[PDB]
């Protein structure tokens, strides 16, 4: 017998909650990384979904 399943989805590099997601890449970022990609032109959308902001 044997488990090892991760919940909570979080950076692997800044280890904070994952509510953005690059498209050209196609995989899950931070906040603080959207700031990087958005700046190199990359497409980056909210999980989650809309929000007040
Ligand atoms: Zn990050
Ligand atoms: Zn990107």
């Amino acid at each position: 017998g044997s488990s090892g399943s991760s919940g909570e989805s979080l950076c692997p590099q800044h280890h904070e909650a994952l509510s953005l997601f690059c498209y050209e890449d196609q995989e899950a970022v931070c906040l603080i990384c959207a700031i990087s990609h958005t700046h190199r032109a990359h497409t980056v959308v909210p999980l989650s979904g809309p929000s007040s902001g």
